[PDB]
């Protein structure tokens, strides 16, 4: 039980002193000297200059040790992007195929850029093809100034930055963008922002030139077999003997307290003494440029997940769990604590509705943060085989090799190298502790974003809220008895959506399907009926794992059905789009996609008679009936609404009309009831469907 970073820095040092090993012949010709660095800017242009650096890189300006010539930035910055908040709990990593190397739409397995990768600032390395760029000194001071800069943003940024404790983690943030300022140089970096590829183009207009200028000998030994430069090995080398420079220009704003520390394969410790992430101690403290740029940014991904984690469940705990302050709320957004509870009062607006806001956004995050989990895991599962497999010759398969030697030969016993991380293993708590081989417990929505209890919640000056049992039974009763029209109960599945299904499938497979148009759907049986002056539903099929709550009031049943109706009324109307564009275009393909919609729509339909149905079994009020309910709901949910609906404002104000039911609570002399928006929306898309169905015929 040893932490990921330990382990990968292991074998980082056992690839260095491999390297180091060999004493280079031609070092002497790829070793940088500060001072020799040639910059022209655009003013130095103007004004006929070429400025050059002192010995110090810790007096390294960017207005003169620059080769910007262009309009956009005249700050001559290294940082131009949205390098703004990288450790913001809301900033994004990339895992799609046309930002990254290696990662492509097909494989299902891909690497996660981290937010701190993304915004690196190497603006000044764009400029790197032009006359005054030339030598291995130029290079350094370029690499330099980007290598200062960088680690200044890190230092005057960090979440650690104010920290009571060590600032420990200030240097493995350096060690990271180190690492991949290296894989930059080297050429080996995954990560393409644009077609452009200005670092990478310039990098290696830079390496010709510095080739050419090598003596015959080392041109021959940097050379393939071919007599064509080797610039890979290269630039490998001058990243080797330049890592020292790099190392300092980085932690020249490093904090006199903050530490790299790391662990031998044994348990021995080792530490920067003098301080300032080891700047005045020469030789770098770090060695995870020697580790391949997947596992380094997986470590990162991890790391992070947890660290943000901890953020996102006290945001949650804020709004939803507070009970030293009286605060206790349900996800579907109700005060517990409350006397008189708006969960089973249906045509009441909820209080806490805060609590509710804060859970969706939790679950979206933990739902991104999931499939970014699964994307990782199949990409080490491939470049763990990858290594056995091919005979042939890569940089990153002597690594590779080292970690199948140790006992994380597989994804499970790597995982629990990221459960021991800094992050993930710092929990006292065993309710949120961190398996990333327990995907289900890990991933799950929030214990705070559950349904009220039914009965509620009395909190105590103590600090706690308890459960009461049977809570204010048959108080102010009365009045809602003769409301009761039919207390038999009302059976009906309900098929929501169950996203999590892509990833975590074979844990999943048992109680959730794939269907058609959603690669996961949850089939729920409820029950529900009406006892005392409370509809409570039962969940038949309940499965703690995957399901929430085992009762819920018919109030959150409906919301819950109507938040989910919407979401699939979207992703319908999404799919049969290029079918229903009024072009007579005739599509193959259409027609199974218009089957698709009539599955689900049809499923809808039966599933809200029952809902109706039930709705029905209770009297509310002459107008207070579910067309009513529906608007209600949509008004109070427009955001949403608007993103699904093509046209709410015409639809919110249809009045169309359809024949009296069986339902109670039609008491209309003869008149017939209002259709609900629910109805409107599917008798409308059934239209679309019947068109496009004779549009693709043959
Ligand atoms: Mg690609
Ligand atoms: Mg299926």
């Amino acid at each position: 039980h040893k932490s990921a970073r330990n382990v990968l820095e292991n074998i980082g040092i056992k690839i260095y002193n491999q390297e180091i090993k060999k004493k280079n012949p031609y070092e002497q010709q790829l070793k940088g000297t500060l001072s020799r660095a040639q910059f022209v800017d655009a003013l130095s242009s103007r004004y006929g200059y070429v400025r050059n650096s002192d010995g110090n890189s810790c007096n390294l300006d960017h207005l003169f040790h620059t080769n910007i010539k262009t309009g956009y930035n005249e700050g001559r910055k290294p940082c131009y992007g949205r390098e703004q908040n990288r450790f913001d709990e809301n900033a994004e990593a990339y895992c799609n195929s046309d930002k990254i190397r290696g990662n492509e739409n097909n494989a299902n397995g891909a690497a996660c850029a981290p937010p701190r990768r993304r915004h690196i600032c190497d603006q000044n390395l764009e400029f790197l093809d032009n006359k005054n760029t030339n030598t291995a000194h130029d290079l350094l001071g370029n690499v330099l100034v980007t290598a200062k800069y960088e680690g200044n943003y890190i230092v005057n940024d960090h979440p650690d930055k104010n920290s009571n404790g060590n600032k420990a983690g200030i240097c493995t943030s350096l060690a990271r963008s180190f690492a991949d300022i290296g894989d930059i140089v080297r050429g080996r970096d995954m990560f393409l922002p644009n077609k452009d590829d200005k670092v990478q183009k310039g990098l290696q207009v830079v390496f010709k030139k510095i080739y050419k200028s090598l003596t015959p000998e080392a041109r021959k030994h940097y050379a393939h077999g071919d007599g064509s430069g080797n610039y890979a090995k290269l630039r490998e080398d001058w990243w080797t003997i330049n890592r020292e420079q790099i190392w300092k220009a980085l932690t020249c704003s490093a904090p006199y307290y903050a530490d790299y520390f790391r662990k031998g394969s044994d348990g021995t410790l080792h530490f920067s003494s003098h301080g300032k992430c080891g700047h005045n101690e020469g030789a770098p403290p770090t060695y995870l440029d020697y580790v391949p740029q997947f596992l380094r940014w997986f470590e990162e991904w991890s790391e992070e997940f947890c660290r943000i984690k901890k953020i996102k469940i006290d945001k949650v705990k804020k709004e939803c769990r507070d009970e030293q302050n009286k605060k206790y709320c349900s996800g579907d957004g109700h005060d517990c604590t409350q006397t008189n509870l708006a969960h089973n009062q249906i045509f009441v607006d909820l209080d806490c509705p805060r609590c509710q806001d804060q859970c969706i956004k939790y679950n979206e995050w933990i739902v991104k943060k999931l499939e970014e989990f699964y994307k990782q895991n199949l990409k080490y599962s491939m470049e763990i085989q990858k290594w056995k497999k091919t005979k042939n010759n890569y940089y990153d398969k002597e690594f590779y090799e080292n970690l199948d030697k140790k006992s994380y030969s597989t994804i499970d016993k790597f995982l629990n190298l990221l459960n021991n991380g800094k992050h993930c293993h710092d929990n006292k708590d065993e309710k949120n502790k961190i398996d990333f081989n327990k995907p289900i417990k890990t991933f799950s929505i929030s214990e705070y974003c559950k349904t009220c209890p039914l009965y509620g919640v009395t909190c105590t000056n103590r600090g706690i809220c308890i459960h009461n049992s049977n809570n204010k039974n048959k108080g102010e009763n009365d009045l809602n008895k003769i409301n009761i029209k039919d207390k038999s109960p009302t059976t009906f599945d309900v098929d929501m959506i169950y996203l999590r299904r892509q990833y975590m499938k074979n844990e999943l497979k048992s109680f959730v399907e794939s269907t058609c148009l959603f690669k996961g759907m949850r089939n729920q049986e409820w029950t529900c009926q009406i006892l005392k002056n409370l509809d409570v539903c039962k969940l038949n099929n309940f499965n703690k794992v995957i399901d929430i709550d085992k009762h819920i009031t018919f109030k959150v049943l409906l919301e819950r059905w109507l938040k989910d109706f919407l979401e699939g009324y979207k992703k319908s109307k999404r799919k049969i789009n290029p079918c229903t564009k009024d072009k007579n275009s005739c599509i193959k393909l259409c027609i199974n996609k218009c089957t698709c919609v009539e599955e689900w729509l049809n499923k809808k339909e039966k599933e809200w008679g029952q809902i109706k149905k039930h709705f029905n079994k209770q009297f509310h009020g002459e107008g207070y009936d579910i067309a009513f309910k529906v608007k209600s709901y949509f008004e109070d949910n427009e955001a949403d609404v608007r993103k699904s609906i093509d046209n709410f404002h015409v639809l919110k104000n249809k009045e169309e009309y359809e024949i009296c039911n069986v339902d109670d609570n039609c008491r209309s002399q003869n008149n017939k009831k209002k259709k609900d928006i629910v109805t409107i929306l599917l008798k409308e898309l059934k239209d679309k469907i019947v068109s496009c169905k004779n549009q693709h015929k043959a």
